[PDB]
């Protein structure tokens, strides 16, 4: 997965 692939950033 990718906690950043969904994070707002």
């Amino acid at each position: 997965q990718d906690v950043n692939t969904a994070v707002a950033w």
